[PDB]
């Protein structure tokens, strides 16, 4: 009794901003590329069931010279087991479980989750991580969820993809479509992170909530939370980096999905940070967004996404201003 | 309705020239290598498909060391859709229109398809590229077929991998074994490649056209061609490098099909560059061909190929001159 | 008549030692990773067989920035044909042939195998190998196999990962649940290697034989071999490197294996490194093992090794005393 789903996709993709657009929100040029994953089940006995996961990014828009690797990544490997309704343990790369209330608003068609950062301690994917969760209390309160998360120090060679020993959780409660959502985590930074000129303290915090409904084809969600230590910043003008000392973040989504494939989506989105070493409150994020899927089935969709950029050009990190609309082409299976 | 292949093959290869062989057509030592793709086509409705492709190739011939990665690429990563007998389009990481006549004599065992050169404008793979192609003229004329292609600006970091914005097309017509084709694009050339010591000009061109007959287990297929700012080139000597100026390019090839699963091949091949900067008139490519392929089955074959190479010893950039064979054992699927 | 396995595994694995453990036997941290890969074969008459095989291996360690790819690598590639009772080639990077003693001891839950180095003559993985094997002496005697391999020199950027040209060859016999092996390979060094201040000839050649008894659940088996101017080793201390003049090396392993899944694990391994210049003897590995895998099913186990490290803290090479845990939960297709 073993299933393995050999899943992938090709995306053409390309990004259309001003000039450059290195002063914009997303950048231009083409962004095509293609992702490979398995996923497998076994039913072990009746009770328990083992699974893992793997998942990598191509990116489709290198050369085949020198450069051929740039962003190519293994994005999720992990392993793990589920007993009856005591609950499921996996570890290995997975998603932190700050994300488990952050996902409620990244469904945009191609931007949207801007603070849902990789190798960012709870709230994205993020290497080294044993996670318990369980479904509806022990089987014993429907629509009610939460999980821990063991997160082990990763002592890399930058400050940005570095972190120490933390433990985060996450709380929700779902009833005929609708959601709220809780998720709190915190770890100790490493010494890397803290020689860096931005950001000063010992532990990174991150939390974040949400509510949603999503039934009736519409979808509206909406996340908040904030940050000590955590979100990664870069000042283009000096080119020193770091982190923020607090930010503050709010997404909201609200999108319907028509019966013949449309889906429309119009978003907000801002997080600004505080305390700034050298500057005081300055906006990471800020823009409206309008965009639209268009589904020909489960296998093909069409995309186009446009981000009303709020940064102003002289916003002091050195953040750029410029608008962004991306257009996708994606095959699937 | 979807279908996906799931696809490659793993090529034991190696190369034998004489010594080095730095001053060889091909190189000498192990040259093994695997592939890996997928390509799925989905029946959107009666007259609509989607379709997507990727396609890897990882060397065999690295160690599992620090070089692990040498000459790993994706080779092709692209989505589109088709439409009853309106035409295809698609976009991303795809082979250059230009090819579309390159590919008749491409054929070789190993070797051949010499001007074909990867992310060079028009003629090899290439990122960014949205295909537009028709087939037997909407429908309406059996066996004539057109394309047109938009290639939108790729600033790499090196001169060689970088192309400006530019636009090809390649019309062909096929009947009973026989094939015409013509192709031609012509792009922008980016700041950095116009700062090559080798190349001077504000537009690329790429054109070539090809016979060919492809019936009763004959195959026999000429392609000739030119190149304006395009074809890229090194001279050894002053270790300087770019683009020639122009070429003129020829390539012939002759093979036979026997039941019993021979395939011995002939074929000719000479590129000329002209008015390379600090030279005038020197050869690229120049050599005769002789070599066969073995099919045990649709998913095992052996083959050998060997090159008689013309290019002599005093060659101005100082292109090899010795010969070179390789042999080769493929299984795929 | 093809047949492909697509197969893979994901595994969570965490290393327990104390402090860095730079001074440990294997390290601490993260260690999860995945594997993908295929095996095909394709009857091709009712005597002939054709096939292939690749095999990568994904870190699920990396971040998702400049690291991502440490450690990635193709593990196999290769194709062969294989004619009734005649024999098996195959030619590409596939495993040296005193692999074929080593192999009998390299069944530990994580650790073990450690005299089979990769891309170090014939003892783990290389590449540029032709490879004969025979099995049951050309069908007339049960239980007789041999093989002999051919290996293509690899000039390659480090000493550590070249070679030159050599062949090698094993026989074993096998009967009612006892098998013997011995192998030797005898190859030329490279000048890169022959440059390195550890290490002075300018043959490399590595023997080893094996003894195991593997029947009715139960698993013991042992190796003793010697290698010259093979081994790679590093001096910590001054950070030179090279490869040890002589070793001798023993491999002890008993394990059992319960009908209910689980499969204790002891182990024995000891390789001491001699005449090395500048030092005399010195032991490279030193440890006992317990560990022990439990198996869910085919599909699913989990593990865990615990390395008794009798390296002492004065060690000349600098090779670290510290014991280490490895645990560790694999899904695997
Ligand atoms: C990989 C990321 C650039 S995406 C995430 C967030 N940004 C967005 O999500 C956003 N839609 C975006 C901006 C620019 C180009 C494309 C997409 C950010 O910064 N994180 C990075 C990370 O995870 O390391
Ligand atoms: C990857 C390429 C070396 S192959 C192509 C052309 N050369 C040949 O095709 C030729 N048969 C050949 C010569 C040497 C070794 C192996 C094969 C050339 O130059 N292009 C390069 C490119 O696309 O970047
Ligand atoms: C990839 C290797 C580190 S594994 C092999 C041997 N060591 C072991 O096998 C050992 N169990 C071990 C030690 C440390 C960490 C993990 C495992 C060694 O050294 N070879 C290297 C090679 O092949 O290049």
């Amino acid at each position: 009794g073993n299933k393995v789903d050999l899943y992938g996709k090709a995306v053409g993709l390309h990004y259309f901003s001003k000039g450059n657009g290195e002063n914009s929100y997303g950048g231009n040029g083409d962004m095509t590329y293609a992702r490979l994953g398995f996923k497998g089940e076994t039913q072990i006995n009746s009770d328990l069931t083992g699974y893992g996961q793997w998942e990598y990014n191509f990116q489709g828009n290198n050369s085949e010279g020198a450069d051929a690797q740039t962003g190519n990544k293994t994005r999720l490997a992990f392993a793990g087991l589920k007993y009856a309704d005591v609950g499921s343990f996996d570890y290995g790369r997975n998603y932190g479980v700050v994300y488990d209330a952050l996902g409620y608003t990244d469904m945009l068609p191609e931007f949207g989750g801007d603070t849902a950062y990789s190798d960012d301690f709870f709230v994205g994917r993020v290497g080294g991580v044993a996670t318990y969760r369980n479904s509806n209390f022990f089987g014993l309160v429907d629509g009610l969820n939460f999980a821990v998360q063991y997160l082990g120090k990763n002592e890399r060679d930058t400050a940005r993809r570095s972190n120490g020993d933390g433990v985060g959780g996450s709380i929700s409660y779902e009833y005929e479509g609708f959601g709220i959502v809780g998720a709190y985590g915190a770890a100790d930074r490493t010494n890397l992170q803290e020689a860096q000129p931005l950001g000063n303290g010992k532990k990174a915090e991150q939390w974040a909530t949400g509510l949603k409904y999503d039934a009736n084809n519409i979808y509206l969600a909406a996340n908040y939370g904030e940050t000590r230590n955590a979100t990664p910043i870069t000042n283009k003008f000096t080119n020193t980096s770091g982190f923020a000392n607090k930010t503050q973040d709010v997404l909201l989504v609200a999108q319907y999905q028509f019966d013949f494939g449309l889906r429309p989506s119009i978003a907000y989105t801002k997080s600004k940070a505080k305390d700034v070493e050298g500057i005081g409150d300055v906006d990471l994020v800020n823009y409206f967004e309008v965009g639209a899927t268009y589904y020909f089935n489960k296998n093909m969709s069409t995309y186009v996404d446009y981000i009303i950029n709020q940064i102003d050009s002289d916003n002091k990190l050195g953040v750029g201003s410029d608008d962004t609309v991306a257009v996708g082409i994606v095959y699937q299976f």
